[PDB]
């Protein structure tokens, strides 16, 4: 449940956050695999509520009503097209797995599904699925109002509603049955793992218990004893009594951290500075590389939803977004995720964005199709972050120097530092408030590099800045504190 099982060389996997199946059964073809992209998270592919106050709005989606494949993103054919279409070319498929829980106790009964399905909260019935008042925890509950209450109670987070949304019985046979039968669908499908949304409120032994009903990935295009690749969302930051060493045993963790610390870090937040991102890491005091998922931000915070706060770098800081982004896919530690967005009228009052709730790019609720611009840039309000040149050529730059050591770190005792990766890569960074000029040790052989970040090496030459490293490894680096993207980064694939 460690390994990711990307094909020998990807390094990476892209959240295409509220995309249709078709659009990426496309971007597959056309971008993800001759890129260099490992996989794609994909939204909740079950059946879920329709919300239409607020219209339609992204959460709707956290809210299952059965396990059909039916959703704004498409149906149970497109699944699997887009499943087997990406498979076919290398990239990996990571299902968002809703399975803590049901919709909210305080929707209306109805057929407003995403697929018609019947289903009445007040009642606690899913006949789709089919579950009754017996599969969820209300009499397991202890809290006065039967939501968390008190996340210092280890078992309250576990058995009682997060923000009303009805608790599954995760401890019973039956309701573990249904969830895998849900997820072994899923599986011989074709899909490489899994994102357990919400893990900290499931029991680690209840997710243990439901990962043994899995099978292993389709022998079509996995090799035999292929295990589902399992990342678990829980969110361990400050003091709490759960903690996400806790779940080490079912697979990898999303580690918070991560995000928080790189944006406090890179916005210069109290004292903060690059230089001492020396230790980044476990020195930092963060879960172990081979346990941990990290990114800058994620489809939650990226829109304050989530820990993190105010320091969470998004698209719409794109300067120190490319640099938090190009920092982590340079570093060696954990396994990266890159967050790709859509979007939404901003409107901040009081310091608090009003239309964080505002679902993806649509006509009447039907999702706007992902139009691909002349440049290769994105159309529909889709931003598209996995296509900027910065990232899209810091993907490759992960794919190129895998496996490489850290070393030749340099830093000015402020914010402007430099390290590589074996002989593989080096990466060179500006954040101070004045220019950076100065020739560094870099590890690599001598030659013409074409910078990844300002341009690329298109058929022998370079179409921006062009690093020079003589016999001994040293490169002369000049960065103004006033360029676009203050930092260059060079490796073996960019070598004239
Ligand atoms: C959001 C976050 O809260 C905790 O995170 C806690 C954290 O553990 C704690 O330590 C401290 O930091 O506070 C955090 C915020 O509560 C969990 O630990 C963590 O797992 C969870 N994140 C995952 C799971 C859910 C829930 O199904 C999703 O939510 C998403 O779907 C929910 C269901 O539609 C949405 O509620 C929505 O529906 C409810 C229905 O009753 C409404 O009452 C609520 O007002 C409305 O916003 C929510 O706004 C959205 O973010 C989310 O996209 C997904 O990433
Ligand atoms: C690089 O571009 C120049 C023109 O700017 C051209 O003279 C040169 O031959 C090109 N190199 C290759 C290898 O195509
Ligand atoms: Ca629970």
């Amino acid at each position: 449940q460690y390994s990711p099982n990307t094909q020998q060389g990807r390094t990476s996997i892209v959240h295409l956050f509220e995309w249709r199946w078709v659009d990426i059964a496309l971007e597959c073809e056309r971008y993800l695999a001759p890129k260099g992209f490992g996989g794609v998270q994909v939204s909740p592919p079950n059946e879920n509520v329709a919300i239409y106050n607020p219209f339609r709005p992204w959460w709707e989606r956290y809210q299952p009503v059965s396990y059909k494949l039916c959703t704004r993103s498409g149906n149970e054919d497109e699944f699997r097209n887009m499943v087997t279409r990406c498979n076919n070319v290398g990239v990996r498929i990571y299902v968002d797995a809703v399975i803590n829980h049901m919709c909210g106790n305080a929707v209306s009964a109805g057929t407003s599904s995403t697929c018609g399905s019947y289903f009445n909260p007040g009642s606690r019935d899913f006949p789709a699925v089919p579950y009754s008042g017996w599969d969820f925890n209300d009499g397991k509950c202890k809290t006065g109002s039967g939501d968390i209450e008190n996340y210092n109670d280890a078992t309250q987070v576990r058995d009682c509603r997060l923000t009303g949304l009805l608790d599954l019985a995760l401890e019973k046979d039956y309701v573990r049955s249904k969830i895998a039968e849900y997820m072994n669908h899923l599986i011989d499908i074709g899909v490489a793992g899994f994102r357990l949304d919400a893990s900290k409120h499931m029991w680690p032994g209840d997710i243990k218990a439901i990962l043994d009903k899995l099978h292993n990935l389709n022998s079509n295009w996995f090799p035999a004893g292929s295990k589902p690749f399992i990342y678990q969302e829980v969110i361990d930051l400050g003091g709490e009594p759960i903690k996400s060493s806790d779940y080490f045993g079912n697979g990898r963790v999303t580690e918070f951290k991560y995000g928080a610390k790189l944006g406090t870090v890179i916005r210069k937040w109290n004292g903060e500075k690059m230089s001492y991102l020396k230790n980044w890491g476990e020195g930092w005091g963060f879960v172990p590389s081979d346990r941990a998922l990290v990114f800058v931000d994620n489809h939650d915070n990226q829109r304050g939803h989530g820990a993190g706060g105010a320091s969470i770098l998004t698209f719409w800081d794109a300067r120190l977004y490319k640099m938090a982004v190009g920092f982590m896919l340079a570093h060696p530690y954990g396994f990266t995720r890159v967050m790709s967005s859509y979007r939404w009228p901003r409107q901040f009052q009081n310091g608090n964005d009003v239309n964080d709730w505002v679902g993806p790019p649509n006509n009447n609720g039907v999702i706007k199709e992902v139009t691909i611009n002349p440049d290769t840039t994105c159309g529909n309000d889709w931003v598209c972050e996995h296509r900027w040149r910065q990232i899209r050529n810091m993907v490759i730059f992960r794919n190129v120097v895998d496996g490489q050591p850290f070393t030749n770190w340099y830093d000015n005792g402020s914010n402007q530092v430099a390290f590589g990766r074996g002989n593989r890569g080096f990466i060179v960074f500006n954040n101070d408030d004045w220019s950076f000029s100065l020739t560094l040790q870099t590890g690599l052989p001598a030659g013409t590099y074409c910078d990844v970040i300002s341009g690329d090496k298109i058929n022998g030459n370079c179409t921006g800045i062009k690093i020079y490293v003589s016999d001994d490894g040293k490169a002369h680096f000049s960065i103004s504190n006033s360029a676009e993207d203050p930092f260059i980064a060079i490796h073996a694939e960019s070598k004239l």
